[PDB]
C-alpha cells in the first residue's frame, strides 16, 4: 500500500538529472494516505530499548535554552515535560520498527550504500531543532501533525554558527521560501541547504537520511584493509647511501612511501572488499540480531517453497561488487561472503527491490552452496524468515 | 668511549652498498672493550617496571617445552628459575637506561625513523630463543660472555614454522656459517635470515633493531591523516542515474572513493606530516616522560651558558621533513612542530649526531622563537637537561 518512489508523478532519472544534490525540491502528497505505523508513545518507548541513539531537545522549559538531553532513557523522564517547545529525535527507527522499514522501498532509485537510516522526529507544537545544516541529502516526510519549513534555496559554504549552545545553530539565518507541509508532502533536501522547521501542532517527522562518506571517514576505516593483505609490500632501501643529516625523512623515502601506498589503493579487488565493508558496516550501536534457534538447510528450503517470505532487515547495510572474473562479493553489516562465477547472480537479487520467494529464488533453490548462504544470512540476522 | 660507527674496519659507503639488506657480516671487536652498562638483576629490574615489554623463555625445565611467560614480572618470579636453558629479554632498554642508548650513536649512518629500539636480553648457559627469522635488520652486539651463532646466508622466501609453542621456532633449519662472538663483536643480519643463538655461558646481548613499515601498518596509522583533514572532500554523485540494481557499488562509485584517497597520499606535504608522526610515534607502552620541574626560556638561556647539555632521550623518535617553501617539520614521538623557514635548520641540529651546547646551539639562542620550542621539547621529556 505505497508508491514505486517517493517522487509523486517525477520519474526517478528527471529528478537525479535536475534535483539530486543540486536544488530542494516540494512533493506534494508524495505518499496519500501515508500515516505514521508508530505513535509518540512507541516512539519514546523505543527512546528506552538499549543501544538506541536518541536526544531531546528543549528550545525553552529545561534548565537552561536549547537544553540537549541523551538516551538511553527511563520511562519517568518524559511525563515531566513541558507541553510545548521541546522535541525527541531516534536515530535508526528503521533497524527497529519493520513497518519503518517499509517506507525505504520508496528510495530505490539511490543505491543501498548511499541510504544511512530513517530517524523519526515527535515535537508538541512549537517544537524545533532550530534552523540547522546538514552534510547530507535528506527527504522530510511528514507523518503527523503539520509542519511549517522555512529554507534558503542558496546552501551554505561557510557554517556561522551560534556560540556555546551545543546545538548546531545558524546565527544569521534568512529564508526565501516558507511551506506547510500536511502528512504524506514530502520535501527533499540537497546537502548544506538551510532548514528551519517548526511544529504547528502534534506533528511526527520521519527524515530519511543519506550518507557520503568524506576523507577523514575513509581514512579512519583504512586499518581493515589490514584484514587482506598479509602483511604485502615492505619498505626497502637497499641502494641506502651514507645519511648526511640522520634526522631527515628524505625525499626518496617519501617517494617509496607513496608508492606502496598508491600500489594499495591501485588494487581494485582489494579496493572493493575494504569498501563494501566499511560503508555497510552498522555505524551506531544495533548490529544485526541473530534469531532464537538454528536452522537446517533442508528445513529452510522446505519451510521456504511452503511460501515462507524471506525478508531484509537492513538494506543500507547490504550491497555487492562484481568483478572481471564474473566472481562477486556480498556485503552484508560490514562482512563479505564470496560468490563464485556460478552464483554470482544472487548478489543483485538479495540487495535488490524484488521480492524474495521460492518463484523468485527458484533457479539458485537446488544449490547447496546456496542454502549455505541464506542458512548464514539468516543465522547472522542480515534475513528474516517469515510464514505466510 | 665507543667509536664513532659500529663498522671498525669498514667504511659507512662500503657497508651499505655491498651488505647492507643483502649480505650478513660478522665484525670483530667492533665495539672494542665494550661490557655492557646494566647488569642481568638491573635488567629484571627494568622487566618488572609498569609498561615494559619483556619475555622469559624456558626451552626446558619449565611447565611444558618452550614454555613462555610475559611481563611485566615481580622480583618472585626469578628466584625459583632453573640453573639453565632460559632467557629474558627486555625490549626498549634503550629507552629506559641513557647508558644503553648511547650505543645508538654508532649506527647513525642510518635514518633516524629507520631505528627502532635496543633489545637487551640475558641467558645463562645453554640459554636461547631458538633458531628463528626476522622481518628486519639487526645488529647483535655481544655485551658479556660468549654466544655460539650460527646462521644460514640465504634468505627465507615462505616460513615454515613448528605447531603450537608460542614461540616463531623454525621447523627446518640447515646452518651454513658459525662462529663463537665474544664481547664487543658484532654480527649483522639482513631481513630474513635464518640465526640460532645460543650461550656459552652466563650472557648479555644487545639486539640493535630497524624497523621497515610494509603495507598492513601503513593502513593501520592512516587514521591520524585525519587530523590535517577538517572533514576533507565529501562523495558526491549530481550525475546519478537510477540504479539499474540498487545493490551494486558501481565503478563510477569506486573510482571517486579510488581519487579521495589518492588526493590523500599525492599531496606530498601532506603525508610528509602524517608519515613523519606515525613513524615516530612510541611504539608500545612506554610514555616519555616530564621533568621535575618548569624551566623559563631564561633559566633555559642561563644554564645552557653556564655549560648545559641537551640530551637526546630517544633518536629513533626524532625526524624531520623540508617542505617545498623552505619551511621544515620537527616530529618527536608522534608529535609535529612546525618550523618557520629562518628557523628551519635547528631542525637537522635537534636531531642530527653534533652534541647539543651552548656553542652549537649558538646562532639559535638569541631567538625567542626557538627557546619557546626546546621549553616544550623538555616539557615533554624529548629532550633532558643534564649539567656538565
Ligand atoms: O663469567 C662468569 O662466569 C661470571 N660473570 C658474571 O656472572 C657476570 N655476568 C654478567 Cl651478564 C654481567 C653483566 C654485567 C656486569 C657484570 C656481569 C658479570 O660479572
Ligand atoms: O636466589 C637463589 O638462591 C637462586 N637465584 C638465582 O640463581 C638467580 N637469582 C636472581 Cl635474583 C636472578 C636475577 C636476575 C637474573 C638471574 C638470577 C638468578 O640466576
Ligand atoms: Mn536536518
Amino acid at each position: 500500500q505505497l508508491p514505486e518512489t517517493i517522487l509523486g508523478g517525477l520519474a526517478p532519472e528527471e529528478f537525479l538529472a535536475n534535483y539530486w544534490q543540486k536544488r530542494p525540491l516540494l512533493i506534494r502528497q508524495a505518499l496519500p494516505g501515508f500515516r505514521s505505523p508508530i505513535t509518540p508513545e512507541e516512539l519514546a518507548g523505543l527512546a528506552c530499548e538499549e543501544g538506541v541513539t536518541a536526544r531531546l531537545i528543549l528550545e525553552k522549559g529545561g534548565a537552561y535554552p536549547w537544553e540537549v538531553r541523551y538516551g538511553p532513557f527511563e520511562p519517568e523522564d518524559f511525563v515531566a515535560l513541558p507541553p510545548t517547545h521541546w522535541t525527541l529525535l531516534v536515530q535508526e527507527v528503521d533497524r527497529l520498527v519493520p513497518e519503518v522499514a517499509a517506507l525505504l522501498e520508496t528510495v530505490r532509485f539511490v543505491p543501498n550504500w548511499r541510504l544511512d537510516d530513517i530517524m523519526v522526529s515527535y515535537a508538541p507544537e512549537g517544537g524545533t531543532v532550530g534552523a540547522h545544516i546538514d552534510n547530507y541529502d535528506v527527504f522530510l516526510v511528514q507523518a503527523w501533525g503539520r509542519r511549517r519549513w522555512q529554507i534558503n534555496h542558496r546552501p551554505v559554504e561557510r557554517e556561522e554558527l551560534v556560540p556555546g549552545l551545543e546545538v548546531r545553530l545558524l546565527a544569521h539565518f534568512e529564508p526565501d521560501a516558507e511551506w506547510i507541509l500536511e502528512p504524506g508532502d514530502v520535501l527533499y533536501l540537497p546537502p548544506r541547504i538551510p532548514h528551519y522547521g517548526v511544529a504547528l501542532e502534534d506533528c511526527m517527522t520521519f527524515s530519511i537520511g543519506f550518507r557520503a562518506p568524506d576523507q577523514a571517514e575513509l581514512a579512519e576505516a583504512m586499518p581493515r584493509m589490514a584484514a587482506w593483505l598479509d602483511g604485502g609490500r615492505r619498505y626497502a632501501d637497499p641502494d641506502l647511501t651514507p645519511a648526511d643529516e640522520p634526522g631527515e625523512i628524505t625525499p626518496e623515502a617519501l617517494d617509496q612511501i607513496q608508492a606502496l601506498l598508491r600500489a594499495l589503493i591501485d588494487d581494485r579487488e582489494r579496493l572493493a572488499r575494504w569498501f563494501g565493508c566499511i560503508i555497510t558496516e552498522p555505524r551506531r550501536g544495533l548490529p544485526p540480531e541473530p534469531p532464537g534457534r538454528p536452522l537446517s538447510a533442508k528445513q529452510l528450503h522446505r519451510r521456504l517453497q511452503q511460501g515462507a517470505t524471506l525478508r531484509r532487515n537492513a538494506i543500507p547495510e547490504l550491497a555487492y561488487v562484481r568483478h572481471a572474473d564474473g566472481s562477486a562479493t556480498l556485503f552484508a553489516s560490514g562482512e563479505a561472503y564470496e560468490l563464485s562465477p556460478e552464483l554470482a547472480d544472487v548478489a543483485p537479487l538479495l540487495t535488490g527491490r524484488r521480492p524474495l520467494t521460492a518463484e523468485t529464488l527458484r533457479p539458485w533453490l537446488e544449490r547447496d552452496d546456496f542454502l549455505e548462504l541464506l542458512q548464514t544470512l539468516i543465522h547472522s540476522g542480515i534475513l528474516s524468515l517469515i510464514p505466510a
